[PDB]
């Protein structure tokens, strides 16, 4: 159910090289809360091209409330479509709350790698993110 404790999901942008904007996946549900995948083109100098791509996790971020939390660990990587010992992937551990419903890395992979079309990170000038998140949440399991 939307209640899993754990769950691994996909976003592709497509026209990657293009892309001029933060871009958001659809819903995916953990405990019962929605996590979306985040991408976005991020200014670095020192990058080739002072391009990179931007990637980030976020939780429960249409939501008005202002109380509630879910500490999560995830793995965010970028899938490499030829070989799964070539895609790049970063760990992360963090308390989603409304005042800090995203985390992540601005600076996650240089624009020229990612859209380089010998480095099998994209196709069709598409490229495929993925996260696994593990969360947890409140309960009423307690005694005297
Ligand atoms: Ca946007
Ligand atoms: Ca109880």
């Amino acid at each position: 159910t939307s209640w899993r404790s754990e769950a691994t999901f996909q976003f592709t942008v497509e026209r990657f090289s293009r892309l001029s904007e933060s871009v958001l996946s659809p819903p995916c549900f953990v405990r019962n809360l929605p996590w979306k995948i985040m991408v976005m083109p991020r200014f670095y100098p020192d990058r080739p091209h002072q391009k990179s791509v931007g990637f980030f996790l976020q939780c429960n971020a249409e939501s008005d409330s202002t109380s509630w939390s879910c500490h999560a660990q995830a793995v965010l990587k970028i899938i490499n479509y030829r070989d799964d010992e070539k895609s790049f992937s970063r760990r992360i551990s963090h308390l989603f709350f409304h005042k800090e419903n995203d985390w992540g890395f601005s600076n996650f992979m240089a624009w020229s790698e990612v859209t380089d079309p010998e480095k099998g990170f994209i196709d069709d000038d598409k490229v495929t993110f993925e996260v696994f998140v593990q969360a947890d949440a409140p309960h009423g399991v307690a005694w005297d």
